[PDB]
C-alpha cells in the first residue's frame, strides 16, 4: 500500500475531510490517501444500490434491468423520482423509492440472509426500507473496495447474468479513451453530511477501482458537485482520461 500524502491537495481546495482509495489492476499499485478514514466505518447512503440491485436480481424481485416499478404518487424533493422508472433509470437517478420498494417485496429475513452470506458491513438491518440511509447499516471504504472488486471479478454468491446486469448499469460514461462506471452516495450522520463514489474506470480493458469518501459540516456545501470534482481533479492526477493506462 502507497500512501499519496500530495492527494491532500485536493481535499484542501473544499475544505473537507476525506480519503481515496485507487487500486490499478494491471500495474498492480495500492494508492490510498488518508488511510485511517478508509478503516472507519459509515452509512453507505445510496451506494448500497449496488447490494440491493443484486438481491433483488438473484431473488427474481426484479425480473431484469428494465423492470418497472410505478410511482407511488407521492410527490417528493426530486423532480426525477416522481416517474415511473425501471431499474435501470432509478439506479442511475438514484431514485430511492424504487428501491424502498425493492427491499419491501425482498423482506427482512432475505434481505438479512443476503448480508450475512457476503459479510456487508455491519450486516444490521433497522427497519426494512430505511436501513442503508438511517446509520444502522456501516461499511468502510476498505469494505466497499474489496466489494465492487469482486462484483468486478465475479467472485460474489450470485448468477454471472445477475452480476453482469449491475455491472452494466454502472457505466455512466463512455468516450474512446476511458469508460467510467460509478454508484454515488449522499447520507447524513448527525451534523455532517457524508458522500460516497464507489466503482471503477476502464482505458484499453484495463480497470482500476476506487473509493471516494467525504464529509462536510457545511450545511451549505454542494455535496452533489463537490464529491464529482474532487474524482475528475484525483484521476487527472492520476494519469487517468488519457487513454494510457
Amino acid at each position: 500500500v502507497e500512501n499519496e500524502k500530495s492527494w491532500e491537495k485536493y481535499f484542501a481546495e473544499y475544505k473537507v475531510e476525506g480519503c481515496f482509495m485507487l487500486f490499478n489492476n494491471s500495474q498492480g499499485t495500492f494508492k490510498v490517501y488518508n488511510l485511517e478514514r478508509s478503516q472507519q466505518r459509515f452509512l453507505p447512503a445510496s451506494t448500497f444500490k449496488i447490494f440491493n440491485s443484486l438481491v433483488g436480481l438473484e431473488t427474481g424481485v426484479i425480473k431484469d434491468t428494465s423492470f418497472v416499478i410505478p410511482w407511488d404518487g407521492v410527490t417528493r424533493d426530486m423532480p426525477e423520482w416522481n416517474h415511473d422508472l425501471s431499474m435501470q433509470q432509478a439506479f442511475r437517478v438514484s431514485a430511492v423509492p424504487y428501491f424502498q420498494e425493492v427491499a419491501r417485496r425482498i423482506t427482512k429475513p432475505v434481505m438479512q440472509h443476503w448480508l450475512d452470506t457476503v459479510k456487508f458491513g455491519n450486516m444490521k438491518i433497522s427497519k426494512i426500507d430505511t436501513f442503508w440511509l438511517d446509520n444502522s447499516l456501516q461499511i468502510s471504504p476498505d469494505e466497499e473496495l474489496g466489494f465492487v472488486k469482486k462484483l468486478y471479478f465475479d467472485q460474489l454468491p450470485f448468477h454471472k447474468v445477475t452480476m453482469q446486469n449491475v455491472r452494466q448499469v454502472m457505466l455512466m460514461e463512455k468516450k474512446p479513451e476511458y469508460e467510467l462506471s460509478y454508484k454515488t452516495g449522499m447520507g447524513f450522520s448527525g451534523p455532517k453530511t457524508i458522500g460516497w463514489i464507489t466503482g471503477w474506470i476502464e482505458e484499453n480493458g484495463h480497470p482500476s477501482f476506487f473509493v471516494l469518501n467525504i464529509e462536510t459540516e457545511n450545511k451549505s456545501l454542494d455535496m452533489r458537485t463537490v464529491r464529482m470534482n474532487i474524482l475528475r481533479n484525483l484521476l487527472t492526477d492520476a494519469g487517468y482520461f488519457k487513454g494510457m493506462k
